[PDB]
Formats: structure tokens, sequence, C-alpha cells
């Protein structure tokens, strides 16, 4: 009955699934599929990405006289993934540009945003996830014969931002301070830092640092890329897995400190594209750590919104494309 109201719609659509725009600030949605048991628990779909660009949430409802109809909600984004673009697709739209930026000794960040279970971990970390595909381009862009000549070394840092506080995922969640105001970079003091000569050794972190990491949904996990001359700082790429925007004791202090911190990301994010000296960065841990991603001269980020298609996860999937939506 639902169902077929769904069916009945979808069959008027015009699919058109998805050539690279350039934006300072890339903004994406990504739809996940129904898993195989949402699939056998007879649960619906209520989301359609017809377009290269469209999200709908076509929410059921039902009147007091039992007329049916959808809640159409339509949003546009600079891209939009169905449930069957691969990782590499979402890749190529998104953190793929922002590789050749640490190549010209600029600052890129990736994240991913929105629920528990929605699919962010899947992007980023998973060969096949985000951190990798980067890393991957990342060693092939440096055969190429401008960069070949620099002499450039490649470094990897992973680590969590979890209550307000740093803890490295390559060094058993040791505990780190940041020492920020008056220092030219930022120091996460004990980080361990290091030296990758191709994917390989960079899956090895990646796997390391998620089973640190796993908790997982309630922190926020950076992968770090690191371009480096003699020691000196040519390039960082950023990648973050970031904390379930849904929302006793440690468990409100952890979503309060999630929140504060998505507030302030999302004021870092507009500050980048308006005017970055008015960079709210010091309103969480997260942006601070991450200063100089916001206010460097060449800077650019990406944000891929996850969403779950779910009846029952609709109202989280309508906070999370209204946060995207709103950067
Ligand atoms: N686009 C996708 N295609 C296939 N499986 C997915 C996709 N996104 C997520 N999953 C699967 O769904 C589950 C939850 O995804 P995960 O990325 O762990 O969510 P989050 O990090 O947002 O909590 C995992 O088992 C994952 O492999
Ligand atoms: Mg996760």
């Amino acid at each position: 009955e639902i169902m077929c109201m769904i069916r009945d719609f979808r069959g008027s659509l015009d699919y058109r699934p998805l050539p690279i725009d350039e934006h300072r600030i890339c903004v994406c949605v990504r739809k996940r599929p129904l898993n195989k048991k949402e699939t056998q628990m007879k649960d619906l779909d209520v989301i359609t990405i017809p377009s290269k660009d469209v999200v709908m949430v076509h929410e059921p409802k039902q009147k007091v006289d039992l007329t049916r109809y959808l809640e159409n909600q339509t949003f546009r984004f600079d891209y939009a993934f169905d449930d069957s673009a691969p990782n590499e697709m979402v890749y190529r739209f998104t953190a793929r540009p922002l590789v050749e930026t640490i190549f010209e000794r600029g600052m890129a960040t990736c994240f991913a945003y929105g629920q528990t279970g929605s699919g962010k971990t899947h992007t980023m970390g998973g060969s096949k996830g985000i951190y990798a595909l980067a890393a991957r381009d990342v060693f092939l862009m440096l055969k190429k014969p401008n960069y070949k000549k620099l002499e450039l070394q490649v470094y990897a840092t992973f680590f969590e931002i979890y209550s307000g506080k740093v803890f490295d995922l390559l060094n058993r969640k040791t505990k780190l301070r940041v020492l920020e105001d008056g220092k030219q970079q930022v120091q996460v003091v004990g980080l361990q830092e290091r030296e990758v000569k191709c994917v390989e050794d960079v899956l090895k972190l990646i796997d390391i640092g998620n089973s640190c990491r796993t908790h997982s949904s309630r922190s926020h996990a950076v992968f770090q890329i690191i371009l480096r001359r003699k020691g000196k700082l040519h390039g960082k790429f950023s990648l973050i897995d970031l904390a379930g925007n849904e929302r006793d004791r440690q468990t409100r202090l952890e979503g309060a400190e999630i929140n504060k911190s998505l507030l302030a990301l999302k004021e870092c994010i507009r500050a980048l594209g308006r005017n970055k000296p008015h960079t709210p960065f010091r309103a969480s841990k997260l942006t601070q750590v991450l200063r100089d991603s916001f206010i460097g001269e060449n800077s650019r980020t990406c944000m891929i919104a996850t969403i779950s298609p779910g009846m029952a996860s609709c109202e989280n999937t309508l906070n999370t494309l209204r946060y995207a939506n709103r950067v």
C-alpha cells in the first residue's frame, strides 16, 4: 500500500545518474542501500537520487480520512550519489580534485558527516575507502615530472577526537595535548607521524587505527596525508570520519561535545568560503586542531553527507540534509 505509492512515484522519475566541477567548498550527499536485514525486515526506502545533483525525500504519511500521500522534500547539492555508486565514483568528484591542492602547497579536508550507520566509515575507511584512494593518487602524482624533482616525502597520522580531547589511533589512544595559541603551525604534542611509501603502508595504518578506534560512533577519526620537503611542510590532506550527528552523564557529555563541534565545523567551513579572519576555529577541539585547513591561503574542503534510506531513519536523514544544505 505504502510500497505501491512509492513504486508509482519512482516510475514517474527520469533517472539520470552520475565531468569534475571546481568548488572551494564541495558539499555532496550519498545514499546507502537498504541492508540485508532491512530488506527482509520489510522496511521501506524513502529516498531517491534521480539526478547528478538532486536528493528527494518522500516520506509516506496518512491523513485522518485515511488518504495516503508522499511528503516530498527536494534538496540540491554539488553532487548526489545513489545507493549503487561505488567508493571510487564518490571519491572522483570529492577528494580526488583536492590531491592536486596539497602538491600546489595547499591544505585540503574531506569530511564524512551523517547518522550512525549511514556509511561514513564505509566511505572514508572501508583498499576502496577514501583515505586509501587518495593515498594511491598521492604516490602516483609524486612520479609526475613537476613533483618528482621536489624530493618530497609522504607521512601519515591517524587520530581521534573524543569528548573534546585528542587520542592517537597509531599509539594506543594515548591522550595528546594541543598547542595552538601563537604557534605558526598547530602542534599536537606527541602525535605519531609515520612515513609511508606506498598504498600498502597506508592500508596497514588504516587497519591499525580502525581497530584501535573500535566509541567509534561517538568520536571523529582524522586520517592525514602529509607532504614534506626536508621535514618542512609542503601540504596536508586531512580526511575526517565524523561522529554521528544524531542527537547518563558520559553519554550526554559525548553528545554535547559532538554537537558543539558540528556547529563549530559548519561555521569554520563557511568562514573558509566567506571570511577566513573570522573563522571560529577555537569553538571546538576538532576545528582548533584543523585551524590551518580553514584559514590557510589555499584551503579547500569537501563534505559528504551520508544518509540511510529507511522510513524509520527519515527524521535523521532530514536533519543531515538540512545541515548539509546550510554549509
Ligand atoms: N554505500 C554502501 N554500500 C554498501 N554497504 C554500505 C554502504 N554504506 C555503508 N554500508 C554498510 O553499512 C554498515 C554501516 O556503515 P558505516 O560506514 O559503518 O556507518 P557509519 O560510519 O556512518 O556509522 C557497514 O556494515 C557498511 O559496510
Ligand atoms: Mg563509523
